[PDB]
């Protein structure tokens, strides 16, 4: 909607904003927010307090009728310098359409995600400064990391249309610092870049790939013997185990945890998935860009979330979701060795998401964070309570997206599955000799990928930031 | 229209295609086209010229014209016959053609293609020099016809002059994806290109969309639009401030050529280096102020070009008997500069630089801005470089030959309309800017002297550090080697 | 000694001369160049006799050589290590193919060739046609087909001698013995242990040939790779002073002098070591009848792999630290290692020491009889999986794996290697 | 002596040590010395500077003077005490002292330590500011004594001046391997360097050998030797060609400083950039000719510095009562340039450039040739830079203050000897070159005007593509960051 009012050059200009900000740029912290009253509409407030800010949660009237000054809207919004609205996507219009009137002049509005501004096309009072601070973590590891004296990497942005006194960045950086983001790393992006990539990631590989992949591997393991109790155990904690290597060294390291002959097959499966799934990944990115996605989901918002719930149904009534969990323990290496197709699905999904985004004007640095960086964290979720936990930790917009994709992906891959060879999923592939040349050329192609190169450079930064704990 | 039926991802894909090909990729020269019947439609300048080259290259070239042209002893008809070419009618040469090269003016493209297709056999190839008919008009070519493009990077006849010197002009080639049934696009495309001599100087593998958008932006912005605007703005200023008209017109007519020659040898960096330190810094300053003022107008043109608002607009004029094109042509021809007498005496090379500080700045400003705007619209640097700097020295040569009149005559009608569309906007835009020119900006040299070391250092780096200077150095290198192989 | 008459600057000059020529510098080809009876009527002479009887040859060949004639070498040892003088009218050049055996011919017949080095002596190029002859000569051997390096007599000798007596042969011999005796000593049937060693090096270096150390290490399981890495380091740490000693004596000429002395002592040391070495268990051991899977040689040769990595790096490093060019060091501390491994698989150490020059052999022994003793305490503390058995394939520390992988492919020689191999791979594509 | 005891490999090892350290590598600063006895043997300009610096840094500093020097309150006594510095004798200070900084002239170095060691406790450290003692003389220090070094990259007293400004001077620290028992060398050296504020500009982790060998080369060539030979040669030339002696004396006295300042801001690149194009072209050509002629001489110097031929020869003179050093000093002071009257009128900044074409070229030739010759001898580009360009501006400031007299009086005797050693050979060497200068090379400006585009482009690249220019921009970039930290 708002994105669609821009032209190619203007969309591209915004679509490609994402710079890793230096440590010299945060030589102030939450300074610009010192003294000023900050009204949130926990994760962050708790952290910001320890930074020296005046946090105050403004709960709903009905809620505040049945350690911060938990007051209300009119009882806080007026003298508020920065209203950090963190309500669900489906209700931003209302919240913002009731909070603005109460907001004083020269105040700033705070967003966590840019769906309202960009997709819904919300109109904010020309004197209100609109900004955004979104930490890279599906859960609450932001507050946790804050305790360890460190923090999670975060993205900041300031809507051009609403930068009255030109103090958007000052507030943004201040807010980010208060959350500890400057400790890990802050990405100077934009509302448009954040929304398109975010939607792409979550529905295509961060959650979309993991749901379809879980319901495809489990179901397959069962069709091929395998004790469902044991199966479900592999699928539930697998993603997490292989993705932990992914977190430590990218796709490169993840592939190296396999035996050379295993790896090669994994690479082979990887390339085949990308061949099959490419069109779907594209369709998803294209619909996000054209605004066809947002438009469609919103139709469900006004239709009682029918689709969003109907899919909740089937999801909860799936073999995997409703299956016994093996009691015995499974070795770490066992999840790799037995999860060749899973590793292959990760590589293909990560690479395809990355590539599709970059082909749509999104900068690599940005695409990296939305197609690989958070993949681990979301995996940890399933490794706690199957898909259920995932579709609970993530927003409804994410879940809606995941279903939209996964319920299309699964069928698409039915034939492919019906062709798996022994060793692909379930039984391990024995280490052995392999063509020296093929091993060399394949190992190179992997670490040579655009996401492995930037992922390295980016992981290298976020590391030097953790070095500084003095 | 066609571009408009594409989504963000698809447009970007096309917009970004531009690879400098390897000399070895043309090992078969024009062989693929050997023994084939090549029919050229429209014997204009580029038409006749490409014909001569392709003939000298051993190809089978014959010109096809509307029966009326041949009947009326029209000029196109005489040009062909007087040049020992086989000239016939559409129904007489098209039916057995393997390659129909449409080199008629853009306005006529749709009509030409509408009568030539029916006569074209199955599997035959249709060639263009500009992708306007395909991208902007949306022309639908029969499914079995292969559509390709070969666009020599030169405004006039240098493509022939260079070929006679055993060399050539750098060229762009493309093959429309929707029309490559036998997958022989590139084969035909490379053959034709080599036939014109393009492989000797360098050939770029781009796309129809990338060629149309970048090419339109360049001509209506820095390649022609800026030169006209600048010539008029600068000449007038020169006279207003006292300079003798006859001497002022000489300064402008040959000024561009002299300073762009330096640009040719070494990009913006060298052009600026010809100036004295204090003069350089001022030029730098002026160009930055100029880029601030013109950025919106530059952007409007690029935006309108990307959105089809420009083609749509010009097509409106096509159907209006070229009213806007012709009225602007006539007006531009009545300008003081176009009629001003030319200085009798002589002007030294360095005088054009010293007395043309603003002209140098306009070139720098226009070049970077056009390049920048294009790259910001999804066009790849290589393309942007060729359409916002490479051909500038060539257009300047045209002006040094016969004022603006020559430029507008040499360039296509689409380029002429595009130029005017920008010119009649850019001149007013700069009125206030010109009103504040300081002494030395234009007309008089800035006394040589000391300059702050830090500033000269910072300005020298700002110059050669620019994206266009980087790419330029590289791309000029390639072309210099291809030319280097003149043995 | 010539090299010794030069000063630090003049030495670093020669020592650092080595440029990988291009496809273009070989357009003419052998076109330029197209007993006492032939000696006089000769355009160019090609002395390929052993280093010991080199001075003599020239001392009888010069007199017969016409004026403006050219003299060619294959090892500047006689020019650099031996203060050999030649007529100022004689143009001295060199063309030495980077291959020990005879693949210099086997490859030519196939169409390709062996990457060869060429150089011209400073004070011996009056007509200034050194390169003309060298390029034409080398071209006639098929060198331009694989790649020819433009180095110098000094750069050639100094690095050539360090390579053969260190990683190319010295490490191979000492490694074989140390490893064979250790296997047997730990139980392993001597007939089996014998095949492992004889053919192990060849199998291992094959990967090394295709993708340098990186690929060699990649053939091992992660846990085995990590162990091979550690063993590699420990190893370099210990052999360090020895490689340095060898490189240093080759620079100072303490080596060339020591061996030229044994030339007067009727190759005493050279033959005492040639014999003593044949009495070794490995040289005189029964060969397993059964078979050993390609992958077994890797999984059961961890310490063997470590010796190669360590040896190649340390040799490469020590050469660069003495003023030798990277690419120059690559072709003398890794490129030829595979070719020599083949020799050992063909006929144990006997074959190797027989193929390599007498100088090469002498050097090998000088290192072996020193290295072997040095590693005894090391070997004594080995662990299961390190040699003979196979470290079971399992999980490893993501971080440690990742760091080691990068540590391995980040080494200088691995960088140059990937590049140089690429060059040669494309020089071969041109056919 | 010592350096000669090492072999090719071993030499190159030490010879190639010199890496720029990270800002945070000095988090502790000089806290490793806070609470220890810091004694400084011998007091002079250099000494007092550092002491006063480490003083404010917070370190117990004392000055151990000779027996007589305390009885008749000599210069050293005065300078120290007057500043409120704790003074004493060797017998009452050296013992129970953690760090004994030997800041005395090289000529007396051996003897100084040959009396200080015995009194030094166990585990005590012996610092330096030049390794001529260690490297050039077989000075044997107690196996238990740690030998470190901290030599600031400034000939004058800016090490103290810049410290008072809250900044510092890039310093080069090192540690003799043969004397690092408790392996605390780097810990101390690092602290010492921080105590002089050196970490505020940039601290280079090098070695005793790299320092000596490079430090000596630069001073006797480009850094000083060239400046003296250049001054004399040009002054005599300017006068011989008709420039008023008083004006010529001023052109030379203040030219090196002016030209060299631009050098300080942007390396050879910016320096050349201050000249007019035709002038830049000529300076460039003169630079090449000058390097071809002086190559053997620069080489000889570097070579003798390595072979020990230099240190050997100078030490000989030490015993001969400094015969040569004094004779040359006397001769120099009688040169026309040193006694000539200084023009009273003002000379514009740009004039020093324009009329100093040859001076600029001499700096280019000398700088590159020195750098080139050092690198060709195993010295790292990083180390070659600081000793063949970084300090040139500072030495030029000296001459501008009091002709060559001041230069020679500021630099050490070893430096002065090296200078004369080179000068009195360079001057006769360039006599025939000077006889061939063309109009404009010296004393008169070369009028701006046209120049071949390609040529100017080429020269421009050649200039900024030189090795020293590369490392230069890199290093100067680092030092500028440490500088930009004015927070």
């Amino acid at each position: 909607n708002y994105f669609n009012t821009l032209n190619l050059r203007q969309q591209l200009a915004q679509l490609g904003k994402c710079r890793f900000m230096g440590r010299d740029e945060f030589a102030d912290g939450a300074s610009y927010l010192q003294g000023k009253k900050v009204v949130i509409v926990l994760n962050q407030g708790l952290n910001m307090r320890d930074s020296g800010l005046d946090i105050s949660y403004a709960l709903r009237k009905e809620a505040i009728a049945e350690g911060f000054k938990v007051g209300t809207y009119e009882e806080l919004i007026p003298q508020a310098d920065l209203v950090i609205n963190l309500t669900p996507d489906k209700q931003h219009s209302d919240v913002v359409r009731t909070v603005q009137p109460l907001m004083k002049d020269g105040a700033a509005l705070g967003y966590s995600h840019g769906f309202n501004i960009v997709e819904v096309g919300e109109q904010i009072r020309k004197d209100i400064t609109v900004v955004m601070v979104a930490p890279k973590c599906p859960g609450t590891e932001v507050r946790e990391e804050y305790k360890r004296g460190f923090g999670v990497p975060t993205l900041i942005a300031v809507h051009p249309e609403n930068d009255p006194k030109g103090e958007g960045m000052a507030i943004a950086k201040a807010w980010a610092a208060a959350t500890g983001g400057h400790r890990a790393g802050v990405l100077e992006s934009s509302f448009v870049a954040e929304v398109k990539s975010d939607l792409m990631g979550e529905q295509t590989i961060l959650c979309g790939m993991l749901q379809a992949g879980s319901l495809l591997c489990f179901d397959k393991l069962v069709e091929e013997g395998t004790d469902p109790a044991y199966a479900e155990k592999l699928i539930q904690f697998g993603w997490e185990t292989i993705t932990e290597a992914l977190k430590q060294g990218g796709i490169t390291l993840m592939m190296d945890r396999l035996s050379n002959p295993a790896k090669l097959r994994a690479y082979a499966l990887s390339e085949q998935l990308k061949e099959i799934m490419a069109p779907l990944f594209q369709k998803h990115m294209d619909d996000i860009i054209s605004g066809e996605f947002s438009s469609g989901m919103m139709a469900d918002w006004a239709n009682d979330d029918k689709k969003l719930l109907t899919w909740r149904e089937e999801t909860g009534k799936t073999a995997f979701e409703t299956a016994p969990q093996y009691e015995g323990k499974i070795g770490e290496q066992e999840y790799f060795d037995k999860g060749v197709l899973m590793i292959a699905m990760v590589k293909a999904g990560v690479e395809l998401a990355f590539e599709t985004m970059v082909d749509s004007g999104i900068i690599e640095e940005s695409a990296y964070y939305e197609s690989l960086h958070e993949l681990p964290l979301i995996a940890n979720t399933i490794a706690r309570k199957r898909l259920y936990e995932m579709n609970v930790v993530i927003s409804d917009t994410a879940e809606y997206g995941n279903y939209l994709f996964s319920y299309a992906c699964v069928p698409l891959l039915k034939p492919f599955m019906a062709e798996l060879q022994p060793g692909d999923l379930g039984k391990a592939i024995p280490e052995g000799a392999v063509d020296n040349g093929q091993l060399r050329d394949v190992n190179e192609a992997i670490r040579s990928h655009a996401i492995e190169q930037v992922g390295k450079k980016l992981r290298g930064y976020m590391t030097d930031m953790k070095r500084i704990a003095v």
